């Protein structure tokens, strides 16, 4: 399980000039999180916040492969890891 | 959990000219697997086989973030998903 802890100062997203894929500049809500990812310590990594979605509240987390996909290279590849609280 | 089923015809790796990262051609053992990844159906994806490691035997599987890492872009990123049997 790709655990992670959204610090208390990382419970709110912010609107920053985002870019889908070099097509157009989108102002989406971005957030942060701390994924140990097996690194023993928490790693403050960024995260996307759906429009209207509540920033990853303060709590434990576990990435979600719902964002992972199979590329034509025959190898899984995250397209936008969907973070979720750890149960 | 990134589930997956290593078909019965995908329980053995093969030695194919591999390339670490554009540095040198390595002949490692590669294998295959079927990760539904939430796609309802199984997706035959490729996989690497450590030298001396037994190809992903025939059984259920779940990728492993032990291969995932945090890039300097502030976003998790698989470096070489370590597949494992699903328990």
């Amino acid at each position: 399980m790709i655990k992670v802890e959204i610090k208390p100062s990382q419970a709110q997203f912010t609107t920053r000039s985002g870019v889908s894929r070099q097509g157009k500049p989108y102002s989406l809500n971005e957030q942060l999180c701390y994924v140990d990812l097996g690194n023993e310590h928490p790693v403050l990594v960024k995260i996307t916040l759906d429009e209207g979605q509540p920033a990853y509240a303060p709590g434990l987390y576990t990435v979600h492969l719902s964002s992972f996909k199979v590329g034509q290279f025959g190898s899984l590849m995250i397209d936008r890891l969907r973070l979720v609280p750890a149960k």
